[PDB]
């Protein structure tokens, strides 16, 4: 009823939070954005970073249509500069209690009124604990065949133990959720000072892990500092609360674009087989 | 045990892993040994990165004295120098159990380790305040005597937003009677190698203030130096355009953690 015309469904996952699972969210929507598709973003990780946030609607009114909630714009669509609309929903709006949160979480999802949509990618809580796990269950039970593209794994070099990669892939696997790619955030430093990105420690080991479970390995991503200025303060990037109708805009001008754009276009043709 | 002749245990504390707290107490053993002092590291934190392979002893064969481990020597004094002996003693030497079994193993293994004499004892301890690592803490105190004790060094990061993770460690430190020596803010800024310009957006000073409204001293800021973690991993001293102990006074955090140091010790000795 909800999702009845919402083309992909991608989960943004994660074994630990802190590894800027939700910026990677942002990022990827963005730049499906900026690929013309029209995007939305559901954030059922009340723990970790706020996705609204970081698109600068964290204060805006939630509307309501008849019979549902009408998601956040962040900006509309513009087919002069071919980029597609970007609409937000958190499950914060809705919110210490046990399976009765779990209908309601449920109830509130299926009360979203996406409209059509290209692609629709989920902020995750991390890890498999009881409460996510049925969370889980909850999205592939209401999900139809085709719609789930899979999931996305966001990771960081600096893990010793993979064992939480290693258990959200076995999850995937053990549930049938596709893994679409593997994300090594923070993987390298960019810095305004001058543009050279570095990681002279570069074995993060996190593609040999993709290796290890014969599982798409997406693309390393470095800090930039840049970007988390431009989501805090709105200032847009440069390399010798804001309006969240000019994120996409700024963040062309971020180093991080040209990579989230190559990852996304990966992305992209994996789920259109 | 066999703490009979340790004068001060100093405690790396942590709300969470991942925050550079083992590299922490592995640079501030550097930098008492630089400063003369005889120092051991007791690792416990099975979880974050192996502390012997930071000093780069990963592939020692530990030996078994009197009823009891002895201490691996990363390097020992050298009174030319004005460096004292390193020793360390760490899980990830003897194993190649969870529960209430695990954290039992743990602290027979604490309790089996010959220190000897020592000016500085320094225990990296699993994160969090779990009531698994309370125990491991409580065995520590009752083994200690009314000096000895140091106090709790606090490992945070400033762009975590948890501050409660702060909280919680010196609520459980005042809980336990445990003294606060002060709070570390790792990871605030980032040293670049193709040039020396260090990097920080955050608040510039929000741990400090966090500190003071907690009345616990605040020991000092450590940034993000990729070259450290290539000296720790290759032996190449840091460049900025023999023994670890020496290549690291190369590297721009050593004088961060010589103030560090130097203020943990007035600390301790008042
Ligand atoms: S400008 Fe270049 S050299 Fe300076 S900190 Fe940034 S990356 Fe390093």
């Amino acid at each position: 009823m909800s999702l009845s015309q919402v083309k992909h469904i991608i989960l943004v996952l994660s074994g630990k939070g802190g590894v800027g699972k939700s910026s990677v969210t942002t990022q990827l929507a963005l730049s499906l954005s900026q690929a013309g598709y029209s995007v939305g973003v559901l954030d059922v990780d009340l723990t970790g970073p706020s996705i609204p946030r970081m698109f600068a609607v964290e204060d805006a009114k939630v509307k309501q249509g008849s019979g549902g909630w009408l998601p956040v714009v962040v900006h509309e669509a513009n087919p002069s500069t071919g980029i597609g609309s970007l609409r937000v929903m958190s499950l914060g709006f809705l919110l210490w209690r046990g399976p009765k949160k779990t209908a309601m979480v449920r109830q509130f999802m299926s009360d979203v009124l996406w409209d059509e949509l290209d692609f629709l990618l989920v902020d995750t809580p991390p890890g498999t604990s009881d409460e996510h796990i049925s969370l889980a269950e909850t999205l592939l039970q209401e999900a139809r065949p085709g719609q789930l593209s899979g999931a996305i794994v966001v990771t960081t070099p600096q893990a010793v133990a993979t064992a939480d990669v290693r258990k959200e892939l076995n999850f995937c696997k053990k549930t049938g959720i596709r893994v679409l790619g593997v994300v090594e955030n923070m993987s390298g430093f960019v810095c305004p000072n001058c543009s050279e990105c570095t990681n002279i420690f570069s074995s993060g080991g996190g593609e040999i892990m993709a290796n290890d479970f014969n599982v798409r390995f997406l693309g390393r991503v470095p800090i930039d500092p840049q970007f988390l200025v431009l989501i805090e303060t709105g200032k847009r990037p440069r390399y010798p609360t804001p309006n969240s109708s000019l994120l996409v805009d700024k963040y062309r001008d971020c180093s991080l674009a040209p990579i989230f754009r190559a990852i996304t276009a990966d992305v992209v043709v994996a789920v259109e087989q």
